[PDB]
């Protein structure tokens, strides 16, 4: 909509107060002009119809319940945006400033969050799984994340190159829950998952193995459930990240762990100049190495620890 820029306040799914960018005409519309082309927000009214209407609020407050699933996806999609540009020079999910549209309020009692293709689609959960979606940054950066990975790799979602997507995902999800530094951790989902449940969360990238999840090829899933296990495997190539960054001596094989900024650095590169559409997890190895290389040198430390961690998890 056409309209002034405006800067209302309002609460989210866990009951923080943020401020969220604006369009005001007659009503104020979560329209935020600041970042690219547009951060839209939308309701879907409960429906399954898409995007449904601009979001149309009369005062500019969002302290409403049925606001805060709104505030959140607006407001998480707009760190999203920062995360990427400040950190990787990547202007939306495109590369070029693509407008970020989300849905919220979608269905009723919808255990989930995905993008569709287009935008952003968000349940409100059945409040015993989970509660609404948006509310987990992580859960936003990381379905925002399959968008750059299909404008990038086009890593296809089964087996494990699919497993790679859905690492991928987690590795971002998680590095822009640090980047926006409020309580992040190596967990994913832990702010909207079973809110009845304190310290849980739907899989672990520290540690797969405390949800049954996998830590090592080894244990890699080869069934045909979850794609081939897509959500399942992710936890080989998360363990290999978490220790890419904080180190650690798994299965008898020591990390010197170089932080969080140069794990994002390294896949970055390697999703966006390195991956393609069936990149195995050797391949996924390979082009890590090679990013690493192109970024440190050859005889770097963060060459070497991008080997010991992908020794670790037995990914040769
Ligand atoms: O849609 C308009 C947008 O294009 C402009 O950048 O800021 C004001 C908005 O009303
Ligand atoms: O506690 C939250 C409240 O602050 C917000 O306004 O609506 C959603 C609730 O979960
Ligand atoms: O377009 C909107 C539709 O998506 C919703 O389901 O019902 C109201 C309409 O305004
Ligand atoms: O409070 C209202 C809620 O009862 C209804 O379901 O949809 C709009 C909300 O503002
Ligand atoms: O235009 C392409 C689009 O069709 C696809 O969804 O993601 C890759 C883009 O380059
Ligand atoms: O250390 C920062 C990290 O926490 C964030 O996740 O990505 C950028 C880095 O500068
Ligand atoms: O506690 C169990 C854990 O040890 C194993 O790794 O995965 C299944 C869990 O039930
Ligand atoms: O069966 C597949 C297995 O061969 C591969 O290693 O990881 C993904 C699985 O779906
Ligand atoms: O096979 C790829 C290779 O061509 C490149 O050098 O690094 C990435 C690998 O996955
Ligand atoms: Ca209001
Ligand atoms: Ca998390
Ligand atoms: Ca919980
Ligand atoms: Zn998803
Ligand atoms: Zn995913
Ligand atoms: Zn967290
Ligand atoms: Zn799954
Ligand atoms: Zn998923
Ligand atoms: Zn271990
Ligand atoms: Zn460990």
């Amino acid at each position: 909509i056409t309209g002034t820029s405006t800067v209302g306040v309002g609460r989210g799914v866990l009951g923080d107060q943020k401020n969220i960018n604006t369009t005001y005409s007659t009503y104020y519309y979560l329209q935020d002009n600041t970042r690219g082309n547009g951060i839209f927000t939308y309701d879907a009214k409960y429906r399954t119809t898409l995007p449904g209407s601009l979001w149309a609020d009369a005062d500019n407050q969002f302290f409403a319940s049925y606001d805060a699933p709104a505030v959140d996806a607006h407001y998480y999609a707009g760190v999203t945006y920062d995360y990427y540009k400040n950190v990787h020079n990547r202007l939306s999910y495109d590369g070029n400033n693509a407008a970020i549209r989300s849905s919220v309020h979608y269905s009723q009692g919808y255990n989930n969050a995905f993008w569709n293709g287009s935008q952003m689609v968000y349940g409100d959960g059945d409040g015993q799984t989970f509660i609404p979606l948006s509310g987990g940054i992580d859960v936003v950066a990381h379905e925002l994340t399959h968008a750059v990975t299909d404008y990038t790799a086009g890593l296809i979602y089964q087996n494990e190159s699919g497993a790679i997507n859905e690492a991928i995902s987690d590795i971002f999800g998680t590095l822009v829950e640090f980047y926006a530094n409020k309580n992040p951790d190596w967990e994913i989902g832990e702010d909207v998952y079973t809110p009845g449940i304190s310290g849980d969360s739907l899989r672990s990238m520290s540690d797969p193995a405390k949800y049954g999840d996998p830590d090592h090829y080894s244990k890699r899933y080869t069934g045909t459930q979850d794609n081939g296990g897509v959500h399942i495997n992710s936890g080989i190539i998360n363990k290999a990240a978490y220790l890419i960054s904080q180190g650690g001596t798994h299965y008898g094989v020591s990390v010197v762990g170089i932080g969080r900024d140069k794990l994002g650095k390294i896949f970055y590169r390697a999703l966006t100049q390195y991956l393609t559409p069936t990149s195995n997890f050797s391949q996924l190895r390979a082009a890590a190495v090679q990013s690493a290389t192109d970024l440190y040198g050859s005889t770097s430390q963060e060459v070497a620890s991008v080997k010991q961690a992908f020794d670790a998890v037995g990914v040769k």
